[PDB]
């Protein structure tokens, strides 16, 4: 029976779209009237912030605003304008502002919440990236966060499905795990011994939809695969 419904943000709630949006506003406030182009240094920042979290991937946790930090220093000395002070309160006030979810977030985690536990799965941070959370309004929604800062490792290290798993009381082979990363999500839940969900929402990813036991392409789809899962032996389901 499945019990648990674990989900990832970047990709499976919030829009990569939304999380440029956030990430261009920051540029442009660090930049202010210094004559760079935003989306250029956006550019810059993403190749570094991705480099940084990739080489911690499955490593003890490394507080994010000193990896911010480093990758902001390293900007301003390559392209000359003043380091930011107050750069955290910056962040946190553009991901107050600005991101998007996608259009069927609510609804399906509305309808989950009621017959099963709903879970977070955080990778960045704990404040940071509950204050997005809160700031698209979905963080009331989830019966539980689970951050790397919490369980002290970055995924795909099992501590941070161990401690998801915990919350909500329950073995891994009782939850579903759904998000965009083959290695990171699909593989790193499947360690726990959870059910994964590759989320393909352009259909881009076909190489890698073996390293998941199932591929959806939006989140309604989770929804009728768990109710398949749980329909086994009645006379519904045949
Ligand atoms: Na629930
Ligand atoms: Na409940
Ligand atoms: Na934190
Ligand atoms: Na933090
Ligand atoms: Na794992």
């Amino acid at each position: 029976m499945i019990r648990a419904v674990f989900f990832t943000s970047w990709g499976t709630l919030i829009s990569y779209e939304g999380v440029y949006k956030v990430m261009f506003k920051i540029m442009e406030e660090v930049l202010g009237d210094y004559p760079l182009n935003a989306a250029t240094l956006l550019d810059e920042y993403e190749k570094l912030a991705r480099e940084a979290f990739d080489n911690n991937a499955g490593k003890p946790y490394r507080p994010l605003k000193d990896i911010l930090e480093r990758v902001m220093r390293k900007l301003a000395e390559k392209y000359g304008f003043k380091y930011p002070e107050n750069l955290w309160e910056i962040q946190l006030r553009m991901a107050g502002r600005y991101g998007e979810l996608y259009p069927e977030v609510v609804e399906v985690l509305k309808s989950l919440k009621g017959k099963y536990h709903v879970g977070v799965i955080l990778n960045k941070d704990t404040e940071l990236s509950t204050a997005h959370l809160d700031a698209l309004g979905i963080k009331d929604l989830f019966d539980s966060i689970t951050t790397s800062e919490e369980a002290g490792f970055s995924k795909p290290h099992p501590r941070i499905f161990e401690l998801a798993l915990k919350k909500a009381g329950v073995k891994g082979e009782k939850a579903v795990c759904v998000g965009p990363n083959p290695v990171k999500d699909a593989g790193g839940s499947k360690n726990l011994g959870m059910t994964s969900i590759l989320l393909d929402r352009k259909g881009e990813k076909r190489e890698f939809w073996d390293k998941a036991d199932f591929i959806v392409s939006d989140l309604r789809e989770v929804i009728k695969i768990v109710d398949e899962l749980n329909g086994q032996g009645s006379l519904e389901h045949h």
